[PDB]
């Protein structure tokens, strides 16, 4: 059972958040979620063949998010951290009919 | 964006966590997850073609869970809950690439 990593940010700090390549099978299944406080997890950006390497939800706009990917790494970023990105990221590969996370952060303030 | 059922809970009561099947696609890709405090969410049961309806992870092993499944429900049950029960739980539809959460409960002592 794995243990989030914890950032402790305040507010116009930078922050990336890890996830590893190294034992995904199908990178069309890699997303990061997002859970806030009291609600239910979100998929808000995941894995697209492309250069970037990623792709957003239809309707997430923050230009503050990006991503860096390549065959290392799948590592989510904020640049300018408000109060409102704390909760907790999960970055998730599905495999047949459930999803397995192999690495998230608790981000708070 | 859907949110959590917060349920207080005293130790040794009994608790059930609702999940529709209403709209569920692929039965089959439906699961209940489990995220304590400081960790990753965790598959720990899964929709079975079976009678009773359901069948626990491999290295899942605490005889206190129990599922109700029906054509309507997808329902996860405690039998005495304790303290370490505290935490979330959601229910997850496999779609794709990504899951979706359609369901889920926070636990509280």
């Amino acid at each position: 059972i794995k243990e989030l990593h914890v950032k402790t940010v305040k507010r116009g700090e930078n922050v990336t958040m890890e996830c590893s390549m190294s034992k995904v099978k199908d990178k069309n299944k890699l997303a990061w979620y997002r859970q806030s406080f009291g609600k239910v997890p979100q998929y808000f950006v995941r894995y697209y063949s492309s250069n970037s390497g990623y792709k957003f939800a239809e309707g997430f706009k923050d230009s503050r998010f990006s991503m860096t990917v390549n065959d290392q790494k799948f590592d989510l970023n904020i640049i300018g951290t408000r109060e409102d990105d704390g909760g907790e990221y999960f970055c998730g590969e599905v495999e047949g009919n459930t999803i397995k996370f192999t690495s998230g952060t608790r981000l708070q303030f």
